[PDB]
């Protein structure tokens, strides 16, 4: 059933966009938690977030998914409106932890795909 | 089949709960006056969820990954006082909170979909 595979790939696409956006948000928090925030790097990351979000919005079919991504867009706009306390050691430790958590989630998810291969 | 996938889902749920608690800690730390008692509660909740997760995770690769999470979390904790000892928009903290919850909820809506 390549149909089933088609369905799975959809949810995995939404999961993938959300994962990318959360990774970029983390990147931005990491930058902001450093004692001398790299302004150009922040700008690049914000650009990347908007690109990934818009490409995600273009790649959905359910207008409720589009609705949720529009909500993400509005929320990201608010985050920007408020975008201006810090510590390099914390920033690094946070980065390590959040990467490990993200990676663990993606390892388990891959784990499920291979168990939807043996269906 | 049904066992394997069930185990991997449990791990995704543990990772989601930990990421949520980590966000909660950041939300607290990003406020102008971080609430130390609230922070400690959240730290304790992370340790509890993590230890339960390590205790009950079946997949060997995921078990090892959680041991890495534990080490990394000890490091975050060790560096938290330094952060606290160092202006921090309540507005930024609130915006961050709303954005991250939306992203996490969408992710989990899609995770559930895969499951159901």
């Amino acid at each position: 059933s390549n149909a089933q595979e088609q369905r799975m790939s959809h949810h995995y696409a939404t999961i993938e966009v959300s994962q990318q956006l959360l990774q970029l948000l983390g990147d931005q928090l990491v930058i902001l938690l450093r004692e001398t925030p790299d302004g150009q790097a922040l700008e690049r990351s914000q650009n990347d977030f908007r690109r990934v979000l818009e490409q995600g919005r273009a790649n959905t079919v359910d207008s409720a998914e589009q609705a949720a991504l529009d909500g993400v867009r509005d929320a990201y706009l608010q985050l920007q409106a408020h975008t201006p306390a810090d510590n390099d050691g914390f920033s690094e430790a946070f980065n390590g932890l959040r990467l490990r958590l993200q990676d663990l989630q993606q390892l388990a998810l891959a784990g499920i795909s291979e168990a939807e291969t043996s269906a």
